[PDB]
């Protein structure tokens, strides 16, 4: 399984500061064994795809579930592919908990981005109260089944486990906490889809990944890479891409 | 009061078709006395501003309430200015009734957009059930107060009245129904803000405007223009811009 790291820039940047970040990544020595994709703000997607070297993919941070229509504020898979981006991040913690997107809506968005030929980074994760109630497994298998029910071809899907308590807080899951869930998730895929999909699907971890802690997390057997937020805007993003070296 | 027509393209278009539409508008005979702005998908805002003539304004279709942050999928006033757009549409009927944005949130967005120096087209409107119940005035005045209580400078605000039953349906409000609401909203503005604000603030109508009905609507005394949806994607949008000729 090729190591994967996505950088989600969230609502940050302008052309000058993102042009500078893109020049850094294009000049840097990035492992050819890592699949790198950057998720730009929708207003900067075209600029990003035109600037970035072709080996680095571009991801939209969100999309809607139909090609066109009266949905002011939304963009569709058709528009993302038009600009040349090849991925979309769906079901992220902020979309679910700050903007209230449901499992059913994230599921409809996944089926439609895949039909439209886009790759999907699909995010799952439990809240602090759920982790402490000991229902982490129940919660993430429920979100994963919502996504799975909408995936015909798993070869363009990357699952991202991002515990909500670990996003932007600085409280990173320990290597053993991230491994335990990745391994349970991969068994869920083995018994509910097939062993072939369990073995080939990348399951990445997100939630306060930094240059300083990425190598020990990357050493866990079922951690296939990372979804990186705040540190995707800093030069240390180059070290996270290179975590296995 | 300068006649204002805003075209909201909603989630429509690609670079070929919006490039065509833009070439048409740039070469058209557009009234010297009309203020035109096009509301483009976020992914094409930079494209749209590079291609449209400088006389035509560009509007974002939504924005969030702070300059930067962990808000995946959102864009800010700061990024909108960075691209050269001068306007944002806030509180449109789909943001309210499809995506659940409340009056409190729309009010916070208006304050923030204006604090960053963007003009705002703020939308309000009642549902068919509220019109049938006789409470149109109650609803448009509480949605306008939520906006008005958050406006420090009215120079940059354009109010848009878009009855929900008239959007996408072809059931346009009659001139007399439009004039009734626009006249009452201008009266609310005279007594809750000031007379000078009531006299210079444009109040535009949206909801199934077409090249066939725009002249009747535009001769009404308190209708200062239009917020066009579906017809903004067509050649007849030029006739709506020229609705007083």
């Amino acid at each position: 399984r090729k190591f994967f790291v996505g950088g989600n820039w969230k609502m940050n940047g302008d052309k000058k500061s993102l042009g500078e970040l893109i020049h850094t990544l294009n000049g840097a020595k990035l492992s050819a064994d890592t699949e790198v994709v950057c998720g730009a703000p929708s207003i900067y997607l075209d600029f990003a795809r035109q600037k970035l070297d072709a080996k680095i993919g571009v991801a939209a941070q969100n999309c809607y579930k139909v090609p066109k229509g009266a949905f002011t504020g939304e963009i569709s898979p058709a528009m993302i592919k038009d600009i040349g981006a090849a991925w979309v991040i769906l079901g992220n913690s902020e979309r679910r908990h700050v903007f209230g997107e449901s499992d059913e809506l994230i599921g409809q968005k996944v089926a439609h981005a895949l039909a439209e030929g886009l790759g999907v980074i699909a995010c799952i994760g439990e809240k602090l109260d759920e982790r402490e109630a000991g229902i982490t497994e129940k919660v993430v298998f429920e979100q994963t089944k919502a996504i799975a029910d909408n995936v015909k071809d798993w070869s363009k899907v990357v699952l991202a486990y991002e515990p909500v308590w670990a996003i932007g807080t600085g409280k990173t899951a320990t290597p053993q906490q991230a491994q335990e869930v990745h391994e349970k998730l991969r068994g869920w895929l083995k018994t509910h889809v097939s062993d072939a999909v369990a073995q080939s699907t990348r399951i990445i971890y997100g939630g306060s990944v930094t240059g300083g802690n990425c190598k020990e997390l990357a050493s866990q057997h079922d951690v296939d890479g990372f979804l990186v937020g705040g540190a995707s805007l800093k030069p240390e993003f180059v070290d996270i891409i290179n975590a296995k070296h």
